[PDB]
Parts: structure tokens; C-alpha cells; sequence
């Protein structure tokens, strides 16, 4: 079967729907999400219309095959979408109405930025690519437009699950090409990462500056040396796959900063031992006392230009 | 064929039946489980009725494209189930009797407020979406529900496979669904983290209270701070994945607390050396005395407080 | 096409033979193994007996489609075996040969008690499910059950690959089913585990030991709580993935030992030091010249009492 | 069907274009990187020839089995590609235009040597085979080569997508072959480096240098041995799967000179304190005095003759 | 379709002929490589035979459907190789000549004695099984055996790629089989071990030896027990999956011997310090100055004995 022919020349119609029934499996670090859905559509086609009177029922069930049906595609997914059609109905005036189920891995770019209390907005790009008898656009028909009131997605809160109700016409391989985008909207459960993660990570920190109460050089290079072991094996422990990213990010920039703090507590217990051992106490325990406010304190400040300059 | 029409108004009724041949694959981390099934459906269909003493046969077999079968679907799998039909027996009235072995990876969420001692209800949901002429309803054969002997799930006890007999009848997208909650209880095999887990964790944290019996802030130090990292390099080594979950858990809170009190003693071995250093040995003596039963009295209190909150 | 009738009231028998070509990916975590092998089939048809005079052939060739052939399955697979039908011979008196080569991941329960000294029995279980017309029985044609000689399993010597002779019928589903059980016994490659494994384990905890010929603490500690983190750094590096049990394991019971030993040994280093700064050298001399002996005679009578109690 | 024939003895063009939809999993041990696109193809056929005025039609769609269509394969690919033929449309004169949507894995080497400041191209393969009636030569459409907007390569940065023109005609195996190299240019992103590996990687090894300001054998002991352990726990914590080259890379040296540093550390600190013990403080004074000097001299100009030897 | 006839009683013949087009994925722990290269068949089916002058053709070409094919499977492969067929050409006198490109995971043992130093001889096993009406017998066409220049395997050095032209014929199940040999050797790129593993793990094993520089038993013990963790560390950042194997290998020996090394090296520093203790300096000092010797040498003659019973 070909495509219905235009009664003058107007493109074809097809008025699509996405309801979430499923969604699951979102990937950090290959930036890619599961989604099991309804794939809703319908159009007009003139050489299916009949008479419900002379014909004996109210609406036609049609397989397939029997019917022409619109190639609709998803651009972001890895593989094309496993799909099972699940009903074909036909109205008196020629007018189909189209219903599958699918699965798909959508890749959906991520920003890491504010990571990890960040939102994200993930996208499925809908696309039909028009044929030789006519043009095909794209339309959303909201009331088939949604989600299922029990879809999570483990670690994160599902804000809204929408479509941006005007397509985007563009040329592609000399055809004209119909693309919707459906987006989902998410934004990450932080809650554990305080006591699992933060916490304990500024313990370890926290440890490293008991140095300033102690003139033992011994006991000191153990404390700062031996804690860094520790912040570096707690990362191991604790890490998760965020991909590399051009851009600096919150975490990124705390993360570095805790490392250049475990360098400059080394500089300090070094410079306190030297200047005892070179007959200099004075100079030596007027260092230590500042660093006891001052690593604290410069600690605490850059936080806050940090959290201020990301969020 | 389109669905048999009804005598009166009624539904038609698709007598469901779920036995378990292999459970597997229960992954902690993704609220996943995979299964491999027998689904068995029956329902009537007066179109197939036949005479068995014209025909010569009492029993008469299809191939599925020869006759009309219900849509039935899974809720909350990832993929389309994978399935081979076994066989497909129609009696003289029409009675159909169908069976098909089917594997999926069905995703069930899974409640880890009291893990490792946790009980889990995993969920099979099966649907039948309602066509045009008639309404489908499903129904529990409450016989045709079990499990073969030999299922088992690494790590799990397996208690009970049933469904809910009563479906859930609702409308969407225009249309009846009838959904059947098939429900497998199972149970942690708690058993090894005792010797494996949390006796060695905890040796580990009694080895730092040894400190509170020596007045050498050098071997205090090592003590304290080389068991944060043995406790940091066994967590590594014991680790399983559990997701990240928006609620407080058991095992979350005892595991910020274990971190609290490595925190809390080095703050001890820094007081009483501070006192010593500065001609305060009574206070000193008298802080790392009352130590040795504040901690463990402390440790003890605060898991039978936790004990109590979570069970 | 459907079964071949009886001639008296006989049910139908299946001649089954598994020959193994390939046997690999024996995961001890998933409890699985994968297999690629030839299933032969034979059983009596008379609808395709033929007179050797009238005809010319004298073997006759089919198409599977061509003729009726039973649905064997196995019991234990993940997902339905990938199979490829090789021939299909028909003889004079309607006998059929049938040869397919097959691949399938089979899912086999493993007792990890006496592990890494352990022996493995695993199961491959064919199933018939009987039809409307007749009851399908399967029997084993010893003639046909072997495996070729180059079959290695990597980590494991094969010892043999048999089938129990007797089929079980039972009933399942309201009719009858036909299993038989394959069986291929396995006993794993221990010898690597000496060098790699237990020596350099040893090693470190009899490093631990040297603690009772020093009296300086500081070294005690160092001693005992760093040879503690060599212990978990090597458990790390050697690890291999073995599920969690509901019984308790030879190996697992060494390692809890293990870690008991470094805990009471911190015990003995604690009192030694406590005794010397509370006047007392004598108690703490005796403490730490019994622990020479004490250590390393219950360490070896624990283990005789373990090994024992395991084989 | 059999290929067009000749006119004159002129070979078969096949005017061919690939256009990135997406592209993904840039795998740098595997060396292999996943892609999905399309793949336009473009030949006349005068056995399809037509007259639009008889026909009424200006264009003819086909289904693939009805015409002929050239056997394109790729060569650097691990299976052969997932392919959905989406449009096949033949003009008047029997020009055919194809076009299909595919996914494939691809296997392209990566040069490792400038790691992580390096600039790859990646390679895809088209080859046709030639027939017995006729040579077919692969074209390119430079028009038809191009890369959707949204292409992105996580870690990378995507610099063109083109195509050599010139296909590489060869024989193989009796028969010609038509190969065209499409040509992926990627630079990867090396800023998260600098914050992220170098910088924390260098802080480790300068206080490793703070030895040379101590005469504390004791303490010197701990600070260079804890941290070579704290730089190894470090590189568990930040690393990649880079395969093994059989070349020296800019990374391997910086390394390998990393662990050189640590060692001859060891030896300073080792000299320094035999010297003391042998009575000989004025040798032991000035060998640690003029390593506070060669250590960041000898590491700064071995870095730069490194770097002009690797760019 | 079925075999075609002997003339006489003669088996068929099957020229055989294997072009590597890719090699990839050599997995040392599944002693597995994907390969992706032609399939040449040839053999004679007189059935087939046409007039060249009457068809206008001088070569015909058939779909695999068409014609009957011989049914060669690969022995040693996980699944079945995933063929597409690329050419079947069928001369005047019913030659058949058929090319097939396809890709297949070998399931092939390695001997790993003289890792990282080894060489490998991969095998490729082309099995065919006769049938009732004829034998079927493989061969080697040397013409269309061979490799693509640009054939790579990441980590090693391909040497050749050849067949042993004599097939093993053979029967099983009472069939005969003609089994050929396809062997590609390949030999063990082993440069990158040297700067990235033997070297720095020779260093930290150095670093202990400096405890016979040194009375000091605090840090004698800190040199020793901290060089150990190192050394797993290290060997925990480098590891790759070597499988476990029921004979000795060259690294399995170097790596026992580093442990036992880290011993006897504890048992040195602990009698040293315990003579020192014991009133016997003069014991302790020829000890420790014997062992600056005995290490190092015992270590080089090890080695060379070592490499001696390996190589
Ligand atoms: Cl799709
Ligand atoms: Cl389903
Ligand atoms: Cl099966
Ligand atoms: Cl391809
Ligand atoms: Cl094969």
C-alpha cells in the first residue's frame, strides 16, 4: 500500500502520543535512560472511510499489513525501538487510530555542573520522514500525552513528562523530515549523598587539621600523609561513573580543592618542624595557632563562593 | 478474526495461571529479577465450537495465527517478553486453552530500610487492554499458580508465589485495563554478613578504643587513623551494590555512625594529648578513663535506639 | 501436522542423546555454565513408513516443517536454546533420526562448602510435555550421550558426562511431562590456590606474630594493624566473585578466624603495653612468651579441627 | 536478479554518503566506537527505465527484493551492521536512489603516544565487491557526508566527518574491490586532567620532597613509603582502561619516571641516614641540602625533553 | 534440496578457503577471539549444469534458497558464526563457487607458562557431516587462504595465518566428519611490561632491602610492612585477568617469590631487633651486613633459575 492522497495539496497529519508506562536504567556515565511506552497515532485516510449502516459495525479493526501505516522513527536511540502493535482502529470518516508498545535506550545528553543536586530535562526526538506521493508532518495531541502514576526512576524525582507541541520541518537526505520533541524532566535525589558521602569525607578532612594542635612532627606527618590515604581510599569506596566533562563542576572544583588543602597542611607541619629545628619557636607556633583559624575558615569561605558561583 | 461477541452485554473473561520454572539474576542495584515462566490462558470462544462425533475428534489443536488470542502483556518489564507457545487446545464448546513458556527481566522496587535483614514482595503485573466490540477481564486460577521445587534465588529465601485475585479495572487512553498482581515473597538470607560483614567491621572499630589504655599520642594516632583506613579498605573489600535511596536506612545509619565515632575518638587522642602538653594530666586521665566505657556504652545505646527504629 | 497415532495404547517414546562438542563460562557467581552441543532425537512414525520395493531411497530426508517432530526443551536454561537442525533421517519402518547442534546457557546450582577443594555435579534437564492424542515418554540412547575429548572447562577437570537412564513423569500444567537428567561431574583445579592464595595470607598474619618477640608498642601497632590492612589489600587483589551462602563454608570460616586472630591479637599487644606502665613487666613477659607458643598452636589446631569437620 | 549491463565495457558507479544521526560508546580499550547513521546509495539501472507519460507516474517505489541492489558491506566493523531500508525510488531514465538507517560497531587503532592531549581519526570502511558481468566502483557524494548538530562524543570534541573521494580499487581473491575511507576527526577534551589526575598526582609527589628538610629518619620513612602508597591508591582512584602499546607514550614515561622519583627518594633518605650514624653529618647535610634543589630542577627538565619529545 | 549424486560412490569435496578481513577481542581469562573474515566454499553439483550458448551466460548466480549448500559449522565457536552471503557463481559444468563473509567468537586454549613472554597458536576448526545418500569431504584451497595486511591484535604481534591441508576424518554418531585446521600464530607484545609493571615492582621490593641499612626496628618495621601494602597496591592498579591454571607459570613463581622475599625480610628486621635486645650486637650487625648481599643475590639467582626452567 501506498500513502492516502491529498484532497487539494496539504501535507499529511499524524497526531502522535507518548505515555510512560516504564522508565528505568538512567546511565550517568553512557548519558542513556530505558523507557517502556505507548506510542499513540492517528491520521486520516479517505480510502477507508465507509458507511457504518451499510457496513455493520461502528469502527474497523485492521492488522498491519492490511493498512498503509506511517514509518515513525525515534532520532536519539542506540538501536531501533522493539515495538509490538497492540491495537489499528478505523471511524467512519477514514480516521486511524494507531497504538504500540515499545522499549527503547534514549541518549540524552547530561550537564554535570551542579552535580550532585542537579535537574536534568531528557529528550525523545519523534521523526517521519515524508514519501514521494506526499508530505508528512507531525502533531501532539495532548489528551494521549503522559505517564503511568507509578513510574520512578531510581535516584531521581519525576518532575513532568511533556511535549513541545510544534515540530521542527527541516530537509534531510533531499526529503522533508517532521521531528517532535518529548521531553522528560528530572532532578536528582541528593538526600543519601550528605550522610553517606560528604560527611564523612569532611571527617577525614577534619582529622588532618588536629596537626595544629601537636608540635610532633612524627605524629603530625602520620595524621596529614595517613588521612590523605584514607580521603583517597574512601573515593574508591564511594565513587560512582560521571563521564569527563570540558566544563568545570561543582564537585570537581570542591574535589580539588580538598587535595590542594592535604598539600598545603604538609607545607604548614613542614615549615612549623623547620623553623623549631633551626631555633626559630616563636615564628613556628604563631604559624601553627593561625592555621588553627585559618584552615577552618578559608575552608568555610571557599565553599560558599564556590556554592554561590554554581548555584 | 476480531474477539468472540458476547451473548448478553458481559466481558470476556481470560482465566490467567503464572508457574515459576527459574528465578534468577535478583540484582540489588537495578530492582531487577529475571524469570523464566509458564503463562497458561483460558477463556471461551462459541465461533470454535464444534461436533466431535461429526468431526471424529473430541480435542482439536491451532497454530496462534489460526485463531483470535487476547493481547496479554507484563507492566513492569523492560522488554517485550521472549515467549513459545506450547500448546493451544480447543473442546467441543469452545473452550480455549492456551500455554506458552515465556523469560523476562521484570523491574520490581525493593524497600532497603531494613537490609540485611530485609523481606521483599516482587511483582508480576499482567494486562489485557479492552478492544472495540468487547471488554476483557482477567481472572485468577489460583490452582494454575505455583512454582517448581527446584526455584531458588541466590541469597533468598523463597516464601510464597500467588496472585491477587481481584484485577484492577481501569480506563486508559479511552479503554479498559484489566491488570492481575502476581506477588513472589521472598526473604534475605542474612546468615553470612554476621561472620562475613559485621563481626570484622566491628573488631576493626574496637581496635581503635585501645587507644583509651594508652597515654602515647604517636601509637594513638596510627591507632585511630590506620583503622579508619582498615575499616575504608574493608568496606571496599565487602561491598555490594546497593542503590541510592531518598529515605535513612539501617545499615546507612550504623555505617555514619561507625565514621562519627572514628571522628569522635580522634577528637579524644587530640584532647588528652593537648591537656598533657599543657600541665592538665588529671583532666587528660580522667577523659580517656571515662572514654573506655562512654564509647562502647555510647555504641551499644545508639544501635538498640536504631534496632528499634527500623524493626 | 500432528503426533503418530499408537497402535495399542502405548505412549510415544523419544530416544534422547546429548553429545558435548564445548563446554565454557562456568560462572561460580551466576551459577551457570554454557554448553554447545548435539541433542539426537528418535522415535517410531508410521504415517512415514514406506516399502523399500515401490519407492527407490533408502533413507528419506525431510524438511522439519515436512513432518512432526517432538518439542524437547531443557528445564534450566536462562533463555530457549539456540538451536540448528543438522538432519533428519527417516527409515523403512517410519523410524526418525533427528540430529540438531545446539548452544545454551544452563542454570546449575553449586555447593560452595568445601570450596576451593570442591567437586560439582551439574544438571542439563531434557523435558517433553505430552499432547491431546498421545503421552510423550523420553529414554536415553547411551549409544548417543558422550562428549568429544578436547571439552575443557578452564579451572576444572571433567570427570564425566552421563545420563540418568529412568526419565521423571510427573504432571504439570494437567498433563504429563517426561524430564531427564544429564549429568556432568566436575572437581576444580585447587593447586593454583597454594602459591597464590593461601601462602602469601599466611605469611602476613605470621608477620602479625612477630609483635611477641618486641616489647615497644609503637612497633606492636604498627605491626599488627598495618599487617591487618596487607590482609584486606590482598583479600582485595585475590578476590574472585562467590555468591553469598546460607551455610557456612570452609573458606569463609578460615577468613573469620583470620580476622579474629589480628583482633585478639591487638588484645595481646593492649595488655602487654598496659601491664609494663602499671608496674607489672612479669605478667606482661608471661602474657607475650605464651602468645609465641598459644598463636601459632591454635592457629594450627583450629584449622586441623575445620578441615576436619569440612572433609 | 543479476546487475545492470555495460554499454561500452565502463564500470558500475555506486554513488555513495553516509550522514551521522549518532554517534557514541567511544571505547579507548577496545578501540571501537558505535554509530548510528544513514547510508545513501545511488546507481542507474536501464532495465528499471520507464515512460512517465504511459505510466502516469514520475517516480516508482520499490521493495529491496524486487530490484537489484549492490552488495555494500563495511570492513572495519565487528558484525555486520543493523540495517532498515527506509526509502528506494527510481526516476524515468532507471536512476535508483537508496536509502537506509544503520547501526554499527566500529574497530578503528588509536594512537596513544600523546595521550591525553591527543587527536584521533577515526575510520569507516565502505567496500563493494565486484560481479562476473560487471566491475562496480564506489563514488562519493560529498554533498550526501555530514553529521547531525547534536553529534556528540562524551570526552571528545568532534572536528569534521568526510570522506578520501578516491575510493583504493584493488583485486582480492579473483574479483575487484571498491574501498572508501570516511574519515571521523575527534580531538579529545584534556582540561578535567589538569584539576582532576595532574595536579593532585604532582601535590603527592612534592611532599614527598619535604624528606629533604628533615633529619628524621623515622618520619622521612613514612613520607616518601606512605606516599608511593598514596600515589598508587591515587591512580586506582583516577584511571582508565588504556591498552598496552608497543611504543613509549607520554603518559607511560611521565609515570614511570614518577615511580624512578619515588625510588632514588627512597635512596636520598637511605644515604642521608647512614651517613649520620657513620659519623659523616657534613656529607649527609649537603646531599639532602642539594636535593631540595635537583629533586624539582631534574623533574622540571626531564618533563620538558619529554614534552618536546612527544610534540 | 539433498546432496548431489555420486557418479560412482566417490565423497564430495569441499575446497575450503578462510581470508581474515579483522581479528579482535583476544579475552586471556575466556581464552576466546572474535574474527571476522570470508568463507570460501567450493564443490561440484552436476544437477546445476547449464549451456552456456542457450542461457547467454557464461556464469550463473543463484540465492542460497535456490540451490543446495553444504553445512559447514565452526567446532570450537560459542554461538554459530552470523554469515551473509556474498556471492554464489555456478560454472557450465555445475561448479559451485560460494563466499560468505561472517564473524564468530573462537573458543581457543592458551598455554600461559611463559607469560608475559608468550606465544600463541590459535585454532579454527571447519567441520562438515556427511549424510545418508554421500560422504562429504573438506579440503584446502591455498589460493584462497590468507589475511589483510592491516589484520591487528591489540597486544600482539600476528605471525602467520595457515591451514593444515590433511582434514581429520573421523566418524561420531555413526556418521563421518571431515574436520580442517585453520591456525593463526601470534606471539605476545610484551615491551609495556617492563616501564609499567616489572620496574616499579622491582622498586618497592628494593625499597625493603634498605632495612639492612638501619637498626632502627620502628622504622625497619614501617619499611618492610609499608613496602608490602605497596606492592599490592601496585599490583591491584595493574592486574589484568589471567585465568587460573593447573600448572606453574613463569610470573605465578616471580610473584610467590616477592611474597615469600617480604617474609623473610620481616624475619630478618625481627631477629636483628631481637639479638640487639638480647645483649648479642655482634650477631645482629653480621646478620643485617649479610643480608645487604644475600638478598640482592639470592633474588638474581632465583631469577636466572627461574628463567632458566621457563625459557
Ligand atoms: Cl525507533
Ligand atoms: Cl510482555
Ligand atoms: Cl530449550
Ligand atoms: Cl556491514
Ligand atoms: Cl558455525
Amino acid at each position: 500500500v501506498s500513502p492516502p492522497p491529498p484532497i487539494a495539496d496539504e501535507p499529511l497529519t499524524v497526531n502522535t502520543g507518548i505515555y510512560l508506562i516504564e522508565s528505568y536504567s538512567l546511565d550517568d556515565c553512557a548519558e542513556t535512560f530505558k523507557v517502556n511506552a505507548f506510542l499513540s497515532l492517528s491520521w486520516k485516510d479517505r480510502r477507508l472511510a465507509f458507511d457504518p449502516v451499510r457496513s455493520g459495525v461502528r469502527v474497523k479493526t485492521y492488522e498491519p499489513e492490511a493498512i498503509w501505516i506511517p514509518e515513525i522513527r525515534f532520532v536519539n536511540v542506540e538501536n531501533a525501538r522493539d515495538a509490538d502493535v497492540v491495537d489499528i482502529s478505523v471511524s467512519p470518516d477514514g480516521t486511524v487510530q494507531y497504538l504500540e508498545r515499545f522499549s527503547a535506550r534514549v541518549l540524552s545528553p547530561l550537564d554535570f555542573r551542579r552535580y550532585p543536586f542537579d535537574s536534568q530535562t531528557l529528550h525523545i526526538y519523534l521523526i517521519v520522514r515524508s514519501v514521494d506521493t506526499r508530505n508528512i508532518v507531525l502533531a501532539v495531541d495532548l489528551e494521549k500525552v503522559g505517564k503511568n502514576d507509578d513510574v520512578f526512576l531510581t535516584g531521581w524525582d519525576i518532575e513532568s513528562f511533556t511535549a513541545v507541541v510544534k515540530p521542527a520541518n527541516f530537509a534531510l537526505e533531499d526529503r522533508l523530515e517532521s521531528k517532535l520533541d518529548y521531553q522528560l524532566r528530572i532532578s536528582r535525589q541528593y538526600f543519601s549523598y550528605i550522610p553517606n558521602i560528604i560527611l564523612p569525607m569532611l571527617f577525614i578532612l577534619f582529622i588532618s587539621w588536629t596537626a595544629f594542635w601537636s608540635t610532633s612532627y612524627e605524629a603530625n606527618v602520620t595524621l596529614v600523609v595517613s588521612t590523605l590515604i584514607a580521603h583517597i581510599a574512601f573515593n574508591i569506596l564511594v565513587e560512582t561513573c560521571l563521564p569527563k566533562t570540558p566544563y568545570m563542576t561543582y564537585t570537581g572544583a570542591i574535589i580539588f580543592m580538598i587535595y590542594l588543602f592535604y598539600f598545603v597542611a604538609v607545607i604548614e607541619v613542614t615549615v612549623q618542624h623547620y623553623l623549631k629545628v633551626e631555633s626559630q619557636p616563636a615564628r613556628a607556633a604563631s604559624i601553627t595557632r593561625a592555621s588553627r583559624i585559618a584552615f577552618p575558615v578559608v575552608f568555610l569561605l571557599a565553599n560558599i563562593i564556590l556554592a554561590f558561583l554554581f548555584f
